[PDB]
Order: C-alpha cells, then sequence, then structure tokens
C-alpha cells in the first residue's frame, strides 16, 4: 500500500520478458509446432491451434517462441499476432521491475490510471505499460482479470470453460471457439487457463495427475475412454468432470458439445487425470 509484499511471494525471479500472442493461423485452423528455432521440419512435436492464447518469449529464424503454462514450442512467426489489452488500476500499486517481493520501484501507479497489460499470469503478477514505464504489477491491482476469480480452483474453472461450450457442434479435428471433437474441447478449456495438455485423448491419457480411484474425482479432471472395439485396448475419446455424476465431451453421437451421465456412460474409463494444481 503501495510497499506492503507478501511474503509468499520469492524474494527472486527467473521470469523472462515475454509478450501475449494469439494463434491466427492464416487461411486454415492449426500450425506445425517444433522444439527448435531450427528443426527438422519433417518432425513436428505437434500442432497449435486458431485461437489458442500463448506467451511469446521471443522470435527467431522466422519462428515465434511460444509458451503455453510449461510448454514451450517454436510456430511459424506468421501463425499468431501480438496482443496488447488495455485496463486500469483499482488501488495503488508500484510497477516492479521483476514479479518478486525484492524488485526495484519503476514507477508508483495511483488508483484508477490507465495501462496496458503485455503480459499475463507473471507469477502473481501483469507485465504493464504506465505512460511508457514497464513493468510488473500486482495481479489484484488491475481490473481486467485474464481466468475466472470464482471457483476453488483451476479445475471448477476448467468445468465453468466447458459449460459455456455447450451446445457446439462436433467436428473432428477441432478445436473451437465454434466446433470441437473430444480431444480439442479439453485443450482448448486448459488453454485459457494457461494450462498446456496435448492435443489427442491418447496423449492426454499419458500425463497429468493420476486419480486412481473415482472416488477422489473433482471437476476439472479429465476423463480417458476405450471406445473403439475394433482396437479395444486404445484411448479414443475423452470428457471432463464437472461434478454430481456427469461429465461434459464433444461426442459423435448428437454431433454435440453435451453432458453425460459418468456412471451410466457405457464405456470403459482408461484414466483420470488432473492436470490442475491450484
Amino acid at each position: 500500500g503501495p510497499g506492503m509484499l507478501s511474503i509468499l511471494l520469492s524474494a527472486s525471479s527467473s521470469y523472462q520478458t515475454q509478450t501475449i500472442g494469439r494463434l491466427t493461423t492464416p487461411g486454415t485452423n492449426l500450425v506445425k509446432a517444433y522444439k527448435s528455432s531450427n528443426p527438422d521440419l519433417a518432425r513436428n512435436c505437434y500442432w497449435l491451434y486458431f485461437d489458442y492464447y500463448v506467451h511469446i518469449l521471443g522470435y527467431e529464424n522466422g519462428f515465434a517462441h511460444v509458451r503455453i503454462g510449461t510448454e514451450d514450442c517454436w510456430i511459424s512467426k506468421d501463425s499468431l499476432e501480438e496482443i496488447t489489452i488495455p485496463t486500469q488500476s483499482v488501488t495503488e500499486a508500484n510497477i516492479y521491475s521483476e514479479p518478486s517481493r525484492t524488485g526495484t520501484i519503476v514507477r508508483y501507479v495511483p488508483a484508477n490510471s490507465q495501462v496496458t497489460i503485455l503480459d499475463f499470469n507473471c507469477d502473481g503478477f501483469y507485465r504493464i505499460n504506465y505512460r511508457g514505464y514497464i513493468g510488473y504489477i500486482l495481479e489484484d491491482a488491475l481490473q481486467y482479470k485474464w481466468k475466472q476469480i470464482d471457483g476453488a480452483n483451476d479445475g471448477e474453472r476448467a468445468a465453468n470453460l466447458v459449460k459455456t461450450k455447450l451446445g457446439c457442434k462436433y467436428i473432428l479435428g477441432m478445436s473451437g471457439p465454434d466446433t470441437y471433437d473430444c480431444s480439442g474441447l479439453m485443450q482448448w478449456a486448459y488453454n485459457r487457463l494457461d494450462i498446456f495438455m496435448h492435443r489427442t485423448a491418447d496423449v492426454q491419457d499419458l500425463h497429468g495427475q493420476l486419480i486412481e480411484d473415482a472416488q477422489d474425482i473433482l471437476p476439472g479432471d479429465i476423463i480417458t475412454f476405450r471406445t473403439d472395439s475394433d482396437n479395444p485396448m486404445l484411448v479414443t475419446h475423452v470428457g471432463m468432470y464437472v461434478g454430481n455424476g456427469q461429465f461434459i465431451h464433444a461426442s459423435t453421437n448428437g454431433y454435440v458439445v453435451k453432458y453425460q451421465d459418468f456412471y451410466k456412460y457405457p464405456y470403459p474409463v482408461s484414466t483420470i487425470r488432473r492436470y490442475w494444481t491450484k
């Protein structure tokens, strides 16, 4: 106020200067992703998709180095656009040199100031520009919220996110904003929480915290299923638990994003995976 800093913040930060990107994938819905700026172009690690949000770490050799949560990769720089977000502050704060409790003061910001968000989810801070002064301001000092404040954890936030897509049409290979397949809905929802998961159900099945007992399932957990009787050992489907014994999924049965009764669903579970941590 403005000097008070919580002991819960680290006294040190390795957070690198980043900007915000939105994928535009011109002319299509996807872009190949690589693990270097000089890749074996035949061996892309995966793809990223239209209207996904990323952090931009930099550019090299015609590629953008992008980040979603703990995952980073390289995509053609023409597949995304840089984003800045105008907002205002609601409480006096300092712009600090870094997102920690030992940064130097770049600029005092009075309450009600017009600012521009340049990066988000910076370990409890936004990176902003105020009157040309650039640095890190505590998240709660700004009006804009990059994710929901409501919810006890990111799992509940993920459940709300898939609920916002109820009624969207099923289309194989899509991940929003208007059409989805089962695994694209999962990846999209966690993209909006700055959490990376892979694109296909059979890989989503292999990461995240394993919830061994279904009694311990919570909103935002994903459930993978084996639904192909001609390949009965292969994971082919996925949905998100949203509480009260229901999960939401994009299904060809109805060709729509819809609720489904978990225990009445007539296909075997593979794993229950928790990709949220807070």
